[PDB]
């Protein structure tokens, strides 16, 4: 069968088919991600008045996430059930490509919303001292773009072209380095002339970030993480690829989008956890 | 047919089929769910107000249950008519593998946002006295996490393999028992110190929590209650565990979050009941 | 064929088929159905400010139930499209089964909303005087569950078992009577104290009451009004009975909760009509 | 082909099909008016407090239309997409009818809701002088009911039975005459005593009134506009039909409720044009 | 294979059809187009208050916006995958005619809502010194809907008759030049007698302005831009379409949308930046 330049998903899909657990989970795993980012879409808007005026845009740009992320993992949901179809003859699911072949790719376009708005979040949250908004902004968003494109780029080619998949992959990370490089300096400078309270807050944020954000081009790599023929190239990659997306999309936006806003409120006047 | 690790509706349903009551009312007693759920989102969100500032964020926890509630009730209502489809001939409706197998472990990973904001909400309600916050917290989200992912592992098996399917409903269940422990405590202290009437509330939560919360396992072990080949193991025992989920939904969530509102209304300072 | 414990519609589907008049005119019945209880949803959100804090729990609760009459009527409004199908031979719309059998039996499970509610309501615009809250809610609520249960049992059997089907609904109208013994008290005891204006309103209140929800047991026994083959055993009684049920959904609901709302601005300090 | 009583869309569909401008042109115009609909929804509640309390009824009953008329135009654009389905040989879309039958009534049964609330909420900003509100409301609700019914019947017979077409269309004639004569009357008695600025947008509202309520007329005889076998009688026709819907909606229900609005504010003490 | 007066995408897909990296990208690119529109429609309500009254019919504007482009770029995204199936042979997604073939013309009908509104807009937010309100309005109104309508009828020609698709492109292209005149005039009084900080604003406005709507123009065109069996004339010229509407969609409607909220809060009293 001739897939080209798809990802791995459709390959195993079309070769091994999945076992009741690997389609099953993986449909339940994304539905837990699209819930999550409706149930914070609710909480980051009824939320919105426990913070001083000036931070509020901080839970306006939480939601303006919470929006990009259930509808792009809502669409992937469908997306995945509608790939992958019941044969009764040997009790797996195989690739239906009636329903389209499932890409991953999807979710990197959605991010050129997500990582920009992420990224600026902070900055209405935290004071810079050093540093210039505009300055950190444009350099987020720039760095983020160029990361995303790369990727999305590189992503098309995980199983037609392992070197392009790599190159691709490294410049894209290369990007992402500048974004972290850029974070700490945020963090660093956020922590400066702030209660202890909150620069607990914005250590843990740090940590949660760099896990979180890590944990992408981890999917990125996932079917390889155990070489070639290796355990995670597989029904069991498969699902360990949409655990830690539904991990990363939980932890880089719904959980960093709380600890903004419990920083918030320490540095609200009338507020107080 | 091979349908491998699957729950036993799709046993009943590809050997039996279902009569149009059976068929009708699983149909039915899911919609009933999800509008339950759609109807407390739009009653949580509405009076918010009735309580002081501090107690808003358990109205906050209830919307977020109800929209992750609602939006798996609505999938899975859709999942049930997909997945059996009328026989002309015989006059029953059929496992349809095209519409995918019928899975309840759709509804575990889902818990991972109901459980955790369920035992979470009550901490904004009562005060504790010799319990920490936090460690209550960190004990009903790790126990909470371990009772839905070994359930979630078990209920593959419910067919497939018996024992499989009461070791891990075993370890599950101790999880659930610790939960019982923490909760009753929370419950206990919460009562130390506010008006009878508010006792009197939190002593009708804990009968509920200990009920609807029971029902979860019993929809589990539902098809075996009445042991090998018994009344339950049949369309009588797909409509029964359906049933049973229906009314631990709404118990476990609607009405637990309707007392917990009414608790914080006696709590209130401005509010009378 | 056999169709096994199905409603009317089914067999009237399955041997005559269905007039693009009936056809048409039930799916359009159905959906203003529904469009209806959206715009009411609005209306009753909007106007919550329009009485005083005491009884905007009466525009929750109409706006609750709107929420259950919308999702059940859109879904209702779907099933019938479904389950009927244009034959080009003979220019009719015949059962197709691969849609799922029609169910009214979908309309009453939601009951377990619309009924409930609707009656307990009306007790937080309304004051009492030789009756308690408590004991009307709980007479409301246990002689509504039954009266709907009873009925669903019943309307599975309108054409299979004819006996059952009475005996039935014979049971369920027993508890409705019960239900309209105890608001005619709450009626009374309401127009105790207040002015003439809403005495009026209490007075048209008992009467859409009393007609609106005897329409639900006439649409029930529709097919049979006109005895064994007789003008409404047809495609023109299959209209006649979505009718019924849109004009009785209408009144029941919507107006109901209009002069509800109309009562609550009389009995307003602030406000006036 | 066998089409009983079925609108001509159908007949020009089964026998010439549609062009791509006709079929791309007919699902354009109605995804634009339910656009228009969804986009008047937002504008009628977020310009509420925009005008007086006792007007806001009027941006209420605004917004229950922009319900109603969403609804509607959403399910009619689904409809026409279902109903005519391309032909590789010819190049052209023709009837399918797996789709159902396409049906202009769809609309009319809708109309129960936009006619009484349209006719309605102008009495909610204007001041009537010699005629009663009730008396008004009453004729304006009865006589709409009986042009819906009475059109609703005749355009079932629009190729079946031109007889009954032009008999129905006439008596709905009669009706919709003694509306325009209640509305006339509510206007010169609404212009009494009011500023000139507001005199001037009654008189716009008139014109308004006029023009866009005698489209929907227009649009039942659209198909024979220009007689036997004439221009109209085709896809050109059926093209016509919903474009001329469309105008009708957008001007009788949200340009309608504008200037309703702008009249509001002009009457309003606070408030300023 | 006759298509008749269908788009280019329908040819490029009967002929060579689509690479999974064509299709994939398309998809993606539509479904970040409604994604940034729903967030846009969030962020435009959310930050009404963030601006005086006088401009907060600006924030209202942009969100009726919001509305349409969701509605649109929603539907079109889902117009793609239907149009466009994978075979399994070749490996490519070819025009699927029962998915309707696809029509960039769709998202011309909407620009009825979306021109006028975003002209409109930018008169409540700016104050003209030589020119008049209703004049600049009737002026933006009347060009706008001719240059939709002349370029919504020469689309449907751009592969059927190259000289109506330049013809009706040139019409429109008039009409395109006479709105850039009355904006250049609307942004330079705008500037008169506001703060620099305001003017700099305005300057970004009209960049903004002049490239993103020149887009729509080239979108149009871009098939050809490479002339006969140019590069474009492929895949990758359907690609490109679809990201030039994309950019110019985001561009024109949401930066637009928030420039001018940022110059709204320079010009308001109490708000800075
Ligand atoms: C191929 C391997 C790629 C190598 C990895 C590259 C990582 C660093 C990239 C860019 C550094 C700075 C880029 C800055 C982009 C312009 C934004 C900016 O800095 O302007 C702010 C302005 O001055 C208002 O203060
Ligand atoms: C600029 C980056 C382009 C890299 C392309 C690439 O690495 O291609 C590998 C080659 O095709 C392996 O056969
Ligand atoms: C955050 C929670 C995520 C939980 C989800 C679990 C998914 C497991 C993912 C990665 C583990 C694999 C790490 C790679 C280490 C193995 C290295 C190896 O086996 O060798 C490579 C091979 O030999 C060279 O050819
Ligand atoms: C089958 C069971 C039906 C569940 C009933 C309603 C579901 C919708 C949730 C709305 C809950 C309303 C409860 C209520 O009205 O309580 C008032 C309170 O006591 C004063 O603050
Ligand atoms: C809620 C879940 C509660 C689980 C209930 C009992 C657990 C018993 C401990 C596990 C012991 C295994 C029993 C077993 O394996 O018996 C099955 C046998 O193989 C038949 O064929
Ligand atoms: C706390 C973390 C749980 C750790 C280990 C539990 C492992 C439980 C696995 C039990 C499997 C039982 C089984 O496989 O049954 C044997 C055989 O198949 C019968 O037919
Ligand atoms: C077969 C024929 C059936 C006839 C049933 C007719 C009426 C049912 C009346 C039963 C009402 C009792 C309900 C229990 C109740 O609501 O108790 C009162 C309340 O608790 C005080 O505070
Ligand atoms: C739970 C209530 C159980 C309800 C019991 C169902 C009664 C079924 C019935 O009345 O049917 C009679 C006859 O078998 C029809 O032909
Ligand atoms: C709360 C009250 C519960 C009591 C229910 C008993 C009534 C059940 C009535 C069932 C009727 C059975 C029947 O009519 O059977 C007919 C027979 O099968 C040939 O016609
Ligand atoms: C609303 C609902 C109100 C219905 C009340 C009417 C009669 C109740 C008395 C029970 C009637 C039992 C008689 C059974 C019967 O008529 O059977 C006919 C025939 O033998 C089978 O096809
Ligand atoms: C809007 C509808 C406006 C209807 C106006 C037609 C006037 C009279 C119809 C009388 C029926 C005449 C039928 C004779 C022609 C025929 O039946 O052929
Ligand atoms: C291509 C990807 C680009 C899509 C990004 C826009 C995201 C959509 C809405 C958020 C509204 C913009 C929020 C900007 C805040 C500006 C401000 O706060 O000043
Ligand atoms: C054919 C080519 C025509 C292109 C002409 C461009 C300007 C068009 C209209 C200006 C109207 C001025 C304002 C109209 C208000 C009514
Ligand atoms: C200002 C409003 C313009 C109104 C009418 C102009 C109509 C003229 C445009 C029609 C052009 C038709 C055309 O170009 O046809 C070419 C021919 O078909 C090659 O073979
Ligand atoms: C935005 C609308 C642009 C309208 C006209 C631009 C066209 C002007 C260029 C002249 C077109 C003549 C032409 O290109 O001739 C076709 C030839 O076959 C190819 O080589
Ligand atoms: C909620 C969305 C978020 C936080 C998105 C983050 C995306 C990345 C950190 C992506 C990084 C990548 C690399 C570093 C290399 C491989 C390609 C990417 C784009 C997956
Ligand atoms: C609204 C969601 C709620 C309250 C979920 C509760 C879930 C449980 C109490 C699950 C318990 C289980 C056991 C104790 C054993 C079998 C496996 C489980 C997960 C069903
Ligand atoms: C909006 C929902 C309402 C008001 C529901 C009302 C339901 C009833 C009054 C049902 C009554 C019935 C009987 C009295 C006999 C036959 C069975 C029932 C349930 C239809
Ligand atoms: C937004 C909905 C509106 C304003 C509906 C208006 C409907 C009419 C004015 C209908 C009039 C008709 C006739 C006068 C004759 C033919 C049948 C009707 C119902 C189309
Ligand atoms: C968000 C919607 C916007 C900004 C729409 C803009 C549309 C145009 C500027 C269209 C211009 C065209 C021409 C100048 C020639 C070809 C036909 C058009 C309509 C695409
Ligand atoms: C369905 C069987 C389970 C019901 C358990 C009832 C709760 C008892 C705990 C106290
Ligand atoms: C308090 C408000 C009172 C409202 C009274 C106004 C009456 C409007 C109700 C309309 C009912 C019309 C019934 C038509 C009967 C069907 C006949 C159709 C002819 C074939
Ligand atoms: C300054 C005004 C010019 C703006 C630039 C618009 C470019 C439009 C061309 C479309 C891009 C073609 C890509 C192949
Ligand atoms: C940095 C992590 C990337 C390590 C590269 C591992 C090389 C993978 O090797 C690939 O494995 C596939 C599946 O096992 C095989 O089908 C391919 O033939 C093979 O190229
Ligand atoms: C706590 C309740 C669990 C007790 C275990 C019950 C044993 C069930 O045993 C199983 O029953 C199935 C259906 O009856 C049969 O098809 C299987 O062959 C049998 O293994
Ligand atoms: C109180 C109202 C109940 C009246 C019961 C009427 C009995 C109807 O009798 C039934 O009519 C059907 C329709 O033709 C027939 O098909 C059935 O064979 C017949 O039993
Ligand atoms: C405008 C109100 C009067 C219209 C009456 C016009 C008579 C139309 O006449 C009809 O035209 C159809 C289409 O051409 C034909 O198919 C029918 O045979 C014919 O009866
Ligand atoms: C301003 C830009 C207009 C340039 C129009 C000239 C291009 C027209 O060239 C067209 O190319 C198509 C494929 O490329 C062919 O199928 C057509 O037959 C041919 O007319
Ligand atoms: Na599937
Ligand atoms: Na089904
Ligand atoms: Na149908
Ligand atoms: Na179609
Ligand atoms: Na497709």
């Amino acid at each position: 069968q001739e897939l080209g330049n798809a990802n791995f998903e459709n390959f195993i899909g079309a070769t091994e088919g999945f076992s009741e657990i690997a389609y099953q989970f993986t449909s339940a795993i994304l539905t837990l991600g699209y819930a999550v980012m409706l149930a914070g879409l609710l909480y980051f808007i009824l939320t919105i008045k426990n913070v001083d005026k000036k931070f509020q845009m901080s839970n306006i740009l939480s939601a303006v996430v919470m929006v990009s992320a259930f509808l792009l993992l809502y669409a992937q949901a469908q997306n995945w059930t509608s790939s992958f179809t019941f044969n009764e003859e040997v009790g797996r699911y195989f690739l239906d490509p009636s329903g389209d072949l499932f890409n991953n790719g999807y979710r990197y376009l959605n991010w050129l919303i997500d990582v920009p708005m992420l990224l600026f979040q902070i900055l209405f949250v935290v004071s810079l001292t050093t540093s210039k908004f505009s300055s950190v902004r444009n350099q987020f968003w720039f760095s983020g773009a160029m990361m995303i494109i790369t990727g999305y780029i590189g992503q098309f080619y995980e199983v037609s072209n392992l070197t392009a998949f790599l190159v691709w992959g490294a410049i894209s990370s290369a990007f992402f380095f500048h974004i972290l490089w850029v974070m700490k300096k945020v963090i660093n400078e956020g922590k400066e002339g702030i209660s202890p309270a909150g620069q607990k807050i914005l250590s843990n944020i740090w940590i949660l970030f760099l896990i979180s954000w890590t944990l992408y081009p981890g999917a990125y790599l996932m079917p390889y993480l155990t070489g070639v023929d290796g355990f995670l190239y597989s029904e069991d990659g498969v699902m360990a690829r949409q655990l830690v997306y539904t991990i990363a999309d939980v932890s880089s936006k719904v959980i960093y989008g709380v600890l903004l806003g419990n920083l918030a409120i320490t540095l609200s006047k009338n507020k107080e956890l």
